[PDB]
């Protein structure tokens, strides 16, 4: 008695083996293949964050678990998961073409990024729907944002609440909370992209959630181009906040990400770790949601809401 529905889970993507780095970054660099120095430098980073294999598995587990859960909490519909990656196969157009091949006519999409943006979120849905239209007989509902989902905000609030309830008295009373997210060219300003503000909102909600009045909103993992990108970067803000206030500790919350990917493992656990260690401050970084049930639940709910269920 259950209706059938595809579940299109979209993510940025991560290579599956040290051997896919090249092509993966060529796609990010938009056709320009990295140089033997940079590329070789990248391999080092992965080899440093423990490896590449674990990253891609985290996203595959998120879709399975979300599908499986969505089918336990409700019985009106039966979901079938389809991962749609942006920079590494299976690409969004491949997952879509597949569902159609499996006889699915209804679908709901949910990208693994809480905020909305004309560059990433809306782009992912765009390409999906067009693949769908080009084939027909297959429709797709798409979730734009979900950073404001109680269960999601709460997942971070409790993490951050524990992080502050571990620091010694002097830190806990002289700390700074930093909410980050992937940076994007400032050019998205011309289209009213609510991305900047959603980041400020998740910030305010989480800081407001843990009873922390001291906090900031930074960006990170910005690409390289001539035109300006969203600022200030967490590294510049973490050193700027210090030189003026002298915080004894900084707790980072990469709310823009949901798994342990180079963006959090390196750009945070290292590069920001490099700066706190430089200014003599303590470094905190609550664990990412990943495939933890509290998170899975959070998403399930988001999907159910989009369907009026
Ligand atoms: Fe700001
Ligand atoms: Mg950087």
């Amino acid at each position: 008695s259950r209706k059938k529905m595809g579940l299109l889970v979209m993510a940025y993507g991560t290579p599956y083996k040290e051997e896919d780095i090249e092509r993966y970054y060529t796609h990010i660099r938009r056709g320009r293949k990295p140089e033997p120095e940079m590329l070789q430098d990248l391999k080092d980073r992965y080899e440093a964050i423990g490896g590449i294999s674990p990253l891609a598995q985290i996203t595959e587990q998120q879709a399975h678990n979300l599908e499986q859960h969505l089918n336990e909490i409700q019985d009106e519909i039966t979901f079938k998961a389809y991962i749609g990656l942006k920079h590494i196969e299976p690409f969004i157009e491949d997952a879509v073409a597949e569902m159609h091949k499996d006889g699915i006519t209804e679908a709901v999409s949910i990208v693994l990024a809480p905020h909305f943006s004309t560059f990433s979120v809306q782009s992912y849905n765009k390409r999906a729907k067009e693949e769908a239209e080009k084939l027909g007989g297959l429709t797709i509902t798409s979730v734009e944002s979900w950073y404001d989902e109680p269960k999601f905000v709460t997942y971070w609030v409790d993490r951050v609440k524990e992080t502050y309830a571990s620091m010694p008295e002097d830190e806990r009373e002289n700390a700074m909370l930093i909410v980050s997210a992937a940076s994007l060219p400032e050019k998205i300003k011309e289209f009213g992209d609510p991305y900047p503000d959603q980041l400020h909102e998740s910030a305010k909600l989480i800081a407001e959630g843990a009873g922390v009045s001291e906090y900031a909103v930074g960006w990170q993992s910005e690409g390289n181009t001539p035109d300006p990108w969203l600022g200030p970067d967490v590294q510049d803000l973490t050193r700027d906040l210090f030189e003026q206030k002298g915080y004894q500790a900084f707790v980072y919350v990469p709310v823009g990400f949901v798994a342990d990917h180079l963006e959090v493992l390196y750009d945070n656990d290292y590069e920001c770790k490099v700066v706190t260690d430089d200014i003599g401050a303590s470094y905190y970084r609550p664990e990412m949601p990943n495939a933890k049930p509290e998170f899975i639940d959070a998403l399930a709910t988001v999907v159910l809401k989009k369907l009026g269920r």
